[PDB]
């Protein structure tokens, strides 16, 4: 077309984007590379630093050996964006940075040696909230702990204002990172990576969105996931859908500097099914997460399984599958399971997701996608046809929606369809 989307000033959340024309579920609204990425703190050598794809053998850079990449072409691919930062680590080894140093680091680079960036179409860095006035004195001290370590980091690299764009000031450019920062998830959504996608910033949150993000590696892709009228705002949820009302206001003031007063947090929408069960015991449970979190996060899936049966297997009081936090553990035991080729604990972990997870995740939403579609692939591979078969074509019904045509895991699904319907064609 010419864009379905623009840039306009809302009343009272800054600027947004808005529909040009009628928008349908599944319809691709807008896709981005981003100004620049790094694989997350937990990531690191397990996944490529350029593709963001795993695999069991990394090459590291010979240069600073912080950088990993899963093929010669990699990092052959990476080297421009990596060559500044290489001095970088090396020179700062065996100190790690934080990860939006790392990614602020890669911004001022793009900005200074790079072509204008196409993601930078819609809007810039230069342009993106930084909410300055809304920080807390505790947040304005963490910032300013940022801008020292940025300094220390890139010392080799970056000495004084002469090496930043023009009038550029680090304090700000951290304010930035905060609130505009992406997540990035694989296929199986698994955070491996954090982004800046300047055009993409545009977008408003709603804890009930219009719209959703999915990522085909470091590649961006923005779908409608419901219908949306011209000069509609669009929306994502920025947020974990697996939290409380009270939770989201956490966040959403920290990270946002903002107070959401949607109909789902005026009414605690879905807040008291997500804490049914004992408090003691959710309590206990939600302290455990943090470290089963942790191990996740580095890929420990041997320790998050044993953490996690003994919470869902307990001697001790259970919760029900419904209670977020149950939830959440139930979910860390599948992927665990899949990935240590535990395929029929696997599969009873994922099953009993699937209730809690329709509820959870209303309409089109790309994680209750991605979920059903491992359950269909659990139930596929051992045999179970006809339940394979409803959970793979429930999946497509959701992920023709999120990921659509322009994103490979739609490929590998049509894949499992056609191997499911070719065993009820010979049943
Ligand atoms: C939906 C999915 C889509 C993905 O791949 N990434 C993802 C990104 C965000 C996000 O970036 N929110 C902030 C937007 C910025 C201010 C504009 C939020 C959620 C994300 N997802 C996700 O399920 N999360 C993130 C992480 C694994 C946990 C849960
Ligand atoms: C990723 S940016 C979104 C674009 C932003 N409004 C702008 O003007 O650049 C995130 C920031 O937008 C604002 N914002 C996003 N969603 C909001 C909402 N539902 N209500 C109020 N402010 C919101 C907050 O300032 C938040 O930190
Ligand atoms: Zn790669
Ligand atoms: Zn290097
Ligand atoms: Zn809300």
């Amino acid at each position: 077309e010419p864009l379905k989307v623009e840039k306009f000033a809302t009343a009272n959340r800054g600027n947004g984007l808005r529909a040009v024309t009628p928008l349908r579920p599944g319809e691709l609204l807008f896709r981005s590379d981003p100004l620049a990425y790094t694989v997350c703190k937990g990531s690191r050598g397990v996944v490529c630093d350029r593709c963001l794809l795993g695999k069991e053998k990394l090459m590291r850079c010979s240069q600073c050996r912080v950088a990993k990449y899963c093929s010669a072409k990699c990092q052959k691919k990476a080297w421009p964006d990596h060559k500044r930062e290489c001095k970088c680590l090396k020179s700062c080894k065996p100190r790690y940075p934080p990860d939006s140093v790392r990614l602020l680091g890669r911004v001022v680079f793009k900005l200074m040696d790079g072509a204008p960036s196409e993601s930078e179409k819609l809007y810039s860095f230069y342009d993106l909230e930084s909410n300055i006035n809304k920080l807390t004195e505790d947040r304005k001290e963490g910032l300013r702990q940022l801008v020292m370590t940025f300094q220390h980091f890139m010392r080799e690299e970056i000495q004084d204002a002469s090496q930043l764009p023009p009038a550029f000031d680090l304090f700000e450019a951290f304010a930035k990172v905060i609130c505009n920062s992406f997540t990035i998830c694989n296929a199986e959504m698994q955070e491996v990576g954090v982004g800046l996608y300047p055009s993409i910033s545009l977008l408003n949150h709603s804890c009930d969105p219009n719209c959703s993000i999915v990522f085909n590696g470091p590649h961006l892709l923005l779908r409608a996931v419901r219908d949306i009228e011209v000069g509609e705002e669009l929306t994502i949820c920025y947020l974990d859908m697996l939290m409380t009302s009270e939770e989201r206001r956490k966040q959403l003031r920290d990270q946002y500097c903002f107070e959401c007063d949607c109909f789902r947090c005026q009414t605690q929408d879905k807040d008291a099914d997500m804490l049914t069960g004992d408090e003691q015991v959710w309590k206990e449970v939600q302290e455990s997460l943090k470290k089963i979190e942790e191990l996740k996060a580095h890929w420990k899936w041997e320790q998050v399984l044993a953490m996690c049966q003994a919470i869902i297997s307990s001697n001790s009081e259970r919760l029900p599958d419904i209670n977020i936090y149950q939830l959440k553990v139930l979910d860390c035991a599948m992927d665990a399971c899949i990935n240590l080729g535990l395929l029929e604990e696997a599969l009873f972990y994922g099953t009993r997701t699937m209730e809690p997870y329709r509820i959870f995740f209303p309409g089109s939403h790309p994680v209750r996608g991605v979920q059903v579609m491992k359950v269909g692939k659990l139930q596929l591979h051992q045999g179970m046809f006809p339940q394979a078969m409803k959970n793979l074509r429930l999946a497509f019904d959701i992920m023709r929606v999120t990921h659509g045509r322009e994103h490979s895991l739609i490929e590998d699904l049509i894949l499992l369809l056609e191997e499911c319907d070719a065993n009820i064609r010979a049943s």
